[PDB]
């Protein structure tokens, strides 16, 4: 008789796990993750902020790149998240242990993080990672400030209930650069219609496309860089083809609408 | 020199703590709280549901009234909440310990419940109560079913971020009675405008008035019975003057608008 | 350049995942796990108790065997644990969701369970499973009662800080059968001496051997049946070769002492 | 008919709430609490450690005294606890929010802290305070290091299951001063014998008296300064009459034995 199946690891494309050196995005903001997963380090006079960390096994690489940027582990003040899936929040528990950083997140992200991504609305227990606690619960539009740099949360539920865009204003060449780190707008394999675990999924996505269109933004980044047409591997040309917020929302909505019709079909 | 102040207890009007015998609302639904705090018991063939419990010190009274209704402690399957303030969720931890019931709540209510109402957006630590955990996180529009009776959640944020209306269809005289247990729409002493802890407070309240207007409803009940013009003390006449959902939302919005203008003034 | 390694699944011997039909241990007590992982169902007039659940993927099998025994999911009242490693507590979160059972455990087991086995003192993040909460914290010697059957906890730290033996008295042929479900006493790959994460590891194991020797016991069972010389696959002869508590403790201490000397060498 | 009683605040002697200026204990160690509640600040080159915080309403006073010592809120790295009762752990949640400090505690202290002191083994819900999470779980004998200063945990269960002594070596006049911050050994109003919630209470206290006798110690301090014959109000003479560890343990055991006999009587 067949035994029960073995547990299956969450495996990803090699490029998601390919380390890169820090890539400067603006005067204080650096991509310090892998070629295909965003992890943004914002360096202030009173400590650093990390927005996402990628996969669980990226924790050491993140700390190495922080050190290259002059940031010792204890200099990391704050971790912010796009959403609490294993490929973006993976190393949060380990980073908290090794740095003392606090995590700020909305209540939906906090509850998913605290169960390590288990009992996911769509993926069940297939993408579990080490659980972590949120130290500060934030509300829509709330401002979190480190070293004078203000980060504003914009809720954009859909990909997860707690999906969040973060905005802040950096500089380049003496001019302001409004950065928008917008969350995923994909629905990979999701049951969109009549989903008992997420009854208003379609209404939330539709509002979130509108929220993304309206973000203050001179430079858009996304957890998966390809979603906004970044290419981290080509250095100073990485941002050349990057989408606007309007274009990112439009592409996501077209995909969503096509998926909805295919689900009907 | 003045010592630091003593801790101050959360004290309430005597009528909020005045026990009453069970008052039948419909064929399966009973008010089993106090004269001025709602606690609804819905009795099914496969166990009971409790919607709110009132103040922390009401736990024993609730269990006594459950016993009068034929419900032993272990027959309580499920606890649902309007919102996780001390005067509505107060006895949840004790009820879970004594009954084995599970709690279902949205993520905002879950995080407030788990910190016992401390660090409230408006009240600070003044209304702390024993913390409890949510066993099931629910989404807007999600259906929770016990003994075939379906309870639907309708999020109506404002009074708390996690404020929820619950609807279900009971019977009376062979006819359906659509019951709506709508949450508080008050903002007592709240800073409404430009509140850093709740930046979209006004937009949430305005949407919640609309949500309440649209609830399926033949009989409205509220956590504070006076908010919907119930009078639990007068028995079979308790519901006589009860408001419609439209009237409840209208009265709440008029009060809110007046408060907003007074806050401006 | 090498990408970072993929996540690695916790894989186990096939026999640990080999389903078996319920095997009666005494009048109310049944082995309902797999050939090589113990999961004990104790059936009372007022609901059932489950002691351990095995691997995460065993949840459905456990519920199937409960149904064969006449126990519907909602009839499971209580889950007790030997220790909160993935191969014994694996399916607890799912079982709680599907049955409404409460978990009772000591504080050490509760904290490890709530982090899903991550940040293990010896195994790091290699054996993470879905986190779950303990509904009742128990103390050493505390009695937990379901349907009149009293289960007594005996702390035996070492294999994990929260390792616990559970004892209860069942019957067979009109005579009492004192059952002892003693936890693992292995230290697989552990650094025993001068371990910064567990400074008193050796003293705890030494006391735990003594605790096991002294347990009230006519029939010993262990989370890994082979540790007490059970063979679940041979049905009515499964218990024939089972060790006494004295013999189990002696074998474990001999292995431990040999390992200590090898660690010195 | 009598309404249910109002909630009752946890009120304490005025001297427990009487602020004092920082009182130097050794070269890096300061009493910064109130006249009758200990809160120790240990200042290192890489941040500060706080051992206990007193009552919930002491948070602002603690931060004021930290500022007098040159310690900005963000310079507080670590909070350690004797035990998680409201009069010693009261302000921990607020301190974490305002400083970013992490809490290190054993599993028993962590679970009591996370429920805000509610469902206390002896006091029920009478001494609840705002819940907080432990960021690091520590084991008996484990060393926690900040700025090169090593703090060692010594478990001494009884007053609470998680009661802990902390030891570290400071200096004065060029010579080492071994400081022992030993927890409470009182059992105020406790049922000592046959306590179902704490079956091995007497055995734990008896071992804890022995643990305290054996602590490395040139200068003993206790959460209630009077328990070790300190008098914080008389400045440079505050330590003059302080007990040794042997004397503190002896006095506590004599009181305990007398209480046990009175409980028998
Ligand atoms: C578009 C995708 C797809 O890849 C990841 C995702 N999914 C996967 O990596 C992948 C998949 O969807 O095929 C997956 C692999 C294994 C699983 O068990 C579950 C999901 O991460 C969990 C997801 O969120 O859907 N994330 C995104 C995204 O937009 O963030
Ligand atoms: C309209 C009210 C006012 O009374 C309670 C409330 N407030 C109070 O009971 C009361 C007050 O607002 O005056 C209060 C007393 C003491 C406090 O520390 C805080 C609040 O409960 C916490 C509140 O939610 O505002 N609840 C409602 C409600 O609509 O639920
Ligand atoms: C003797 C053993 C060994 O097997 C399991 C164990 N270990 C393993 O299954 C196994 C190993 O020790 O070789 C293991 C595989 C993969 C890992 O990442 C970690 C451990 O479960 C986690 C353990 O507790 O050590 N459990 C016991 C036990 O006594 O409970
Ligand atoms: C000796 C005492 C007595 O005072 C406090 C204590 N108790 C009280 O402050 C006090 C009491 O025991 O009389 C109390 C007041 C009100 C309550 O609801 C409970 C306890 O703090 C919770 C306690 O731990 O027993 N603490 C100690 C101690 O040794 O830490
Ligand atoms: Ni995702
Ligand atoms: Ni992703
Ligand atoms: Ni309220
Ligand atoms: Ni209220
Ligand atoms: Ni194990
Ligand atoms: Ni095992
Ligand atoms: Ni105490
Ligand atoms: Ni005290």
């Amino acid at each position: 008789e067949a035994p029960l199946p073995q547990l299956r690891a969450y495996t990803v494309d090699a490029s998601w796990l390919q380390p890169m050196a820090p890539l400067q995005v603006a005067d204080h903001t650096w991509q310090i993750g892998t070629e295909d997963l965003t992890a943004l380090l914002v360096q202030t006079a009173e400590g650093a902020v990390l927005l996402d960390g990628g996969m669980p096994q990226m924790a050491g690489h993140l700390l190495d790149n922080m050190k290259l940027r002059g940031v010792a582990p204890q200099d990391l003040r704050l971790i912010l998240l796009s959403h609490a899936h294993a490929d973006h929040a993976g190393p949060v528990a380990e980073l908290k242990r090794r740095t003392g950083a606090h995590v700020a997140a909305n209540a939906e992200t906090a509850v998913l993080l605290a169960r390590g991504g288990s009992n996911d609305l769509h993926f069940g227990d297939g993408i579990t990672y080490p659980p972590a606690s949120a130290d500060r619960i934030i509300m829509d539009g709330e401002v979190v400030t480190v070293g004078g740099i203000a980060f504003t949360a914009h809720f954009m539920p859909g990909h997860t209930p707690g999906s969040t865009a973060w905005t802040w204003t950096d500089t380049r060449d003496g001019k302001p650069v409004r950065i928008a780190y917008a969350d995923s707008l994909s629905a990979p394999g999701y049951q969109l219609k009549g989903n008992p675990r997420y009854p208003r999924l379609i209404e939330d996505y539709k509002r979130s496309f509108a929220t993304v269109r309206a973000l203050p933004c001179d430079l858009l980044l996304t957890p998966h860089p390809g979603a906004s047409n970044w290419n981290y591997a080509v250095g100073s040309k990485a941002s050349a083809e990057a989408l606007t917020c309007n274009a990112y929302a439009d592409a996501a909505e077209k995909k969503f609408d096509a998926q909805l019709a295919r689900e009907t079909a």
